[PDB]
């Protein structure tokens, strides 16, 4: 059972071609394990990969997924970080994440964002970065907006039909995310340092 189930459903209802090609990890961890990690690789028409991490424990439920489109049409990735940290607190982030360094991407008609702790806005995050904070029982209030972002992304995929498989397009992007993403603290704590290292470098941001 996950509070993110309707977001997850919407994603795969939009892109039903994204089927599991590799289960990269199913790990136990946390307290004596109360933490579980599932890391899947999915592939399908017009995508290089969709890499999906889902970490659950008694207090938290994190769904971290990036759709890497096929290269050749200068399309952004679609990224999400849906984090429940406790019974009282969640953060929802999703965005069009463009692989070009210091390149402003936007989709006119979408909400526009407004500074954050860790990343650099406008650099692999778009003008339409969507970040909200709320209670777990409140997450579906933003589902319709998420569905609009999915609709726009499906439109760009369907209209451009990229076919390239040049993973080096994503090198700067995966390098930036590796450098800046605050995933290491949580991961080491629950799973150990070698597993943390592998998860970040060989699964999350492996195109460096
Ligand atoms: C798997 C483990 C995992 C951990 C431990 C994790 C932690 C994590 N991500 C964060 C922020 C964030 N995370 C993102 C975005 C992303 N980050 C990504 O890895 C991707 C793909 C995006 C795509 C949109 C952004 C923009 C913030 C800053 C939010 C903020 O400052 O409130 C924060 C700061 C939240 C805050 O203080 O408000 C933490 C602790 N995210 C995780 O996924």
């Amino acid at each position: 059972k996950t509070i993110w189930q309707n977001y997850i459903d919407a994603l795969f209802e939009t892109f039903p071609q994204l089927e599991i090609s590799e289960v990269w990890a199913k790990w136990d961890g946390g307290n004596v394990g109360d933490a579980k990690l599932t890391a899947n690789i999915r592939t399908g028409e017009h995508f290089l990969k969709a890499r999906e991490a889902h970490i659950v424990d008694p207090n938290s439920d994190i769904y971290n997924t990036i759709l890497y489109p096929k290269t050749g049409a200068d399309l952004p990735c679609f990224g999400m970080d849906l984090m429940k940290f406790s019974d009282k607190k969640v953060i929802i982030v999703f965005d069009f994440q463009h692989p070009r360094e210091k390149y402003l991407f936007s989709v006119d008609g979408l909400p526009e964002d407004g500074k954050y702790r860790f990343f650099e806005m406008g650099n692999h995050f778009s003008k339409n970065i969507f970040v909200r904070y709320c209670k777990p029982d409140e997450v579906d209030q933003y589902l319709d907006t998420f569905k609009l972002y999915l609709t726009k992304y499906k439109e760009m995929i369907d209209n451009n039909k990229p076919v390239g498989e040049d993973t080096t397009v994503y090198s700067d992007f995966d390098t930036y995310m590796t450098e800046l993403d605050p995933v290491r603290g949580y991961m080491k704590n629950k799973f150990g340092e070698g597993r943390s290292e592998a998860f970040v470098n060989d699964f999350l941001f492996s195109y460096k």
